């Protein structure tokens, strides 16, 4: 029964999730300042040409484009990570207005959405087996803030209407998450955790510092979306985001000086 009102949100979840208060959770402020340039670290190695989505799901937190990972496709390699990550879902998280939406903060500044492409360490054969592993995850997060629009979300935009309640899936073959990157693949690194219950402590986040636009009216329309479920009263799926953790012992490093 969790989610992101007064009496299921962010300050609640620890009832029922306790690792909330665990060492690595996530989202994290980003202090710019201090996450210092490891030149250790490897380019992002993004290879999204064969993916195959599938479908697109109001799961009545945000809504999920799925792919198909039962093979080698859609994957993430390089940069943090050892091994092949497989692209399973994207989502984002936004705000009621525009001043607020992000997970990750970037010396304390809110974007107005942030986009996470979730994948899994092959190593442990299936994302079940992956969740229960502190390398099991690596989530690429993108930040959005208004402006242009972005013409590779149109398809998602143009879809929300059809799956307006918690439970609605859609169709959703044929789209290109290429179009939803930024130019740069620069970016930040540190260990963290699933941002939803239950919180596991899984993800090597790659959050990249150049945002992607999107336009008003493109976030206007995540923002009719509906948490709630068909014929049950409507409450708009807005700020579905938790706030920044402590940092506790980790370190974010960045990819570029
Ligand atoms: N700890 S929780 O956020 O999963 C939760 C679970 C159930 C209720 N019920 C109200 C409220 C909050
Ligand atoms: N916001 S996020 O990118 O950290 C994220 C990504 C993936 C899930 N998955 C939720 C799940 C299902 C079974 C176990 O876990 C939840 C949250
Ligand atoms: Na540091
Ligand atoms: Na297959
Ligand atoms: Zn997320």
């Amino acid at each position: 029964h969790w989610g992101y009102g007064k009496h299921n949100g962010p300050e609640h979840w620890h009832k029922d999730f306790p690792i909330a208060k665990g060492e690595r959770q996530s989202p994290v402020d980003i202090d710019t300042h201090t996450a210092k340039y490891d030149p250790s670290l490897k380019p992002l190695s993004v290879s999204y040409d064969q993916a195959t989505s599938l479908r697109i799901l109001n799961n009545g937190h945000a809504f999920n484009v799925e792919f198909d990972d039962s093979q080698d496709k859609a994957v993430l390699k390089g940069g943090p990570l050892d091994g092949t990550y497989r692209l399973i879902q994207f989502h984002f998280h936004w705000g009621s207005l525009d001043g607020q939406g992000s997970e990750h903060t970037v010396d304390k500044k809110k974007y107005a959405a942030e986009l996470h492409l979730v994948h899994w360490n092959t190593k442990y054969g299936d994302f079940g087996k992956a969740v229960q592993q502190p390398d099991g995850l690596a989530v690429l997060g993108i930040f959005l803030k208004v402006g242009s629009a972005k013409p590779g979300l149109q398809k998602v935009v143009d879809v929300l209407d059809s799956i307006k309640t918690k439970g609605k899936s859609a169709d959703f073959t044929n789209f290109d998450p290429r179009g939803l990157l930024p130019e740069s693949l620069d970016y930040w690194t540190y260990p963290g955790s699933l941002t939803t219950p239950p919180l596991l402590e899984c993800v090597t986040w790659i959050v990249l510092k150049e945002p992607i636009s999107v336009s008003s009216e493109q976030v206007l329309k995540f923002r009719k979306l509906n948490f709630n479920g068909e014929g049950e009263p409507e409450e708009l799926m807005v700020d579905n985001w938790r706030p920044a953790q402590p940092l506790k012992n980790r370190q974010i490093k960045a990819s570029f000086k």
